[PDB]
DNA sequence: CCGACGACAGATAATTTGTCACTGTACAGTAGAATATAGATGCGCATCTATATAGATGCAAATTGAGTGGCCTTATTAAATGACTTCTCAACCAGTCA
């Protein structure tokens, strides 16, 4: 048996979250995760735990 | 010391429900009805049939009247009755007598 889901055209908030996810797609260093997660919290204006929930 | 995940609490749009204002649309005589078909049922009229003959005919006893055929002692006499046949049926003159 088979299953899949595909996103339609993204909303503007989902576009911003796509740029944040792309900003968090590159790194390999724990220091750089901490830096880019905190800048992403500032870019989204959310808590650091909120950005962690978004990545998850 | 740094990073990731769970508990608890807090804030938030999606969902559902309710209320309110503006609006497209039906009310305007109208689809029960027309037109085929098959299939079964019933009344009428004809077309046979099977029974029922009484009249006519042929025949065979059953007398019935009307025929026809076959079988029989005889000769004399006498009487009686009834018949037949034959024959016959003159008239005056001549010789006695009381």
């Amino acid at each position: 048996l088979e299953k899949n889901v595909i996103a339609t055209q993204l909303s503007e908030e989902a576009q911003v979250k796509l740029e944040v996810i792309q900003s968090l797609l590159e790194p390999c260093d724990r220091t750089t995760y901490g830096q880019k997660l905190r800048e992403a919290a500032e870019k989204l204006n959310v808590s650091l735990r909120t950005v962690q929930r978004l990545v998850k």
